[PDB]
């Protein structure tokens, strides 16, 4: 851990790096917020992500392998960008955007009606960044695997970032039964593909894009709420398709049902959704 190689353009002198509160333990890494002096004089609020205290030499593997990705993808508006890192005279450090308002759920569940309310506009405009920031991340030929308001996060100025999408591809174990820190089940999001073939593509991420968007219009609400894994697999075998959230326009219910193609070929591109949510944003009312 203390014989990493430098890469100078990234390199961050730890003593120009203030740490800060804990945000707790992921799954190979731990984040902590901080602050960054430079990037002059001038002070940037970052999240960090290191080593847990008791970490093996494949989480050092992993944690080296998603800060490299990150590199390789570059940066975008729409995307927690790698800001920096400390690789000597210490442990490694990763240093990427701090986004101060929360992950999207919590954006929007806070701001339910009963300060701050989201107007229609503001809705379709969380969906379109989304949908950029994916093109984006998609034309890198990156696919996320888990697109879901959880991982968007919210700048100060409200600007969506897309979250966590430089992990390669888990040799593949995944626990259909895990939860999120919040209760839900992960599945809930993945393509029947991915579920049931374990087949991931950009098109699979766009079936994910279509669960988000009924995120963003039901202000955070939780998709197939009570229904567990088993359950699940029956609805997606039978062709369930989750209702029309009310405040959804009919136009925005059918992007979401296209997303949600069972034929991954037919799903529009992010490319596409890109350009319906452009043209729909401007004729959206910001009034209410
Ligand atoms: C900028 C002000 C601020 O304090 N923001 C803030 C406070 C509290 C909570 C979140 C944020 N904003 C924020 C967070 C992050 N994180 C942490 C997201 C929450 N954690 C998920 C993991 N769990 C184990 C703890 C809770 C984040 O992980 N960023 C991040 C890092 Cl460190 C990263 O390192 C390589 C790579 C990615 O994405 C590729 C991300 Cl998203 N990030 C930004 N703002």
């Amino acid at each position: 851990e203390y014989e990493l190689p430098e890469d100078p353009r990234w390199e961050l002198p730890r003593d120009r790096l203030v740490l800060g509160k804990p945000l707790g333990e992921g799954a190979f890494g731990q984040v902590v917020l901080a602050e960054a002096i430079g990037l002059p004089n001038r002070v940037t609020k970052v999240a960090v992500k290191m080593l847990k205290s008791d970490a093996t030499e494949k989480d050092l593997s992993d944690l080296i392998s998603e800060m490299e990705m990150m590199k390789m993808i570059g940066k975008h508006k729409n995307i927690i960008n790698l800001l920096g890192a400390c690789t000597q005279d210490g442990p490694l450090y990763v240093i990427v955007e701090c986004a101060s308002k929360g992950n999207l759920r919590e954006y929007l569940q806070a701001r339910r009606p009963p300060e701050e309310q989201l107007s229609s506009k503001d809705l379709v405009s969380c969906a379109y960044q989304v949908a950029r920031g994916m093109e984006y991340l998609a034309s890198k030929k990156c696919i996320h695997r888990d697109l879901a308001a959880r991982n968007v996060l919210v700048t100060e100025d409200n600007v969506m970032k897309i979250a966590d999408f430089g992990l390669a591809r888990d040799i593949h174990h995944i626990d259909y039964y895990k939860k999120t820190t919040n209760g839900r089940l992960p599945v809930k999001w993945m393509a029947p593909e991915a579920l049931f073939d374990r087949i991931y593509t950009h098109q699979s991420d766009v079936w994910s894009f279509g669960v988000l968007l009924w995120e963003i219009f039901t202000l955070g609400g939780s998709p197939y709420p009570g229904v567990p894994v088993e359950e699940l697999f029956k609805l997606l075998k039978e062709g369930h398709r989750m209702d029309k959230p009310s405040n959804c326009t009919n136009e925005l219910y059918m992007m979401m049902r296209d997303c949600w193609h069972a034929v991954p070929s037919q799903r529009p591109t992010f490319k596409q959704l890109v350009e319906d949510l452009d043209r729909i944003v401007a004729l959206t009312s910001n009034q209410e």
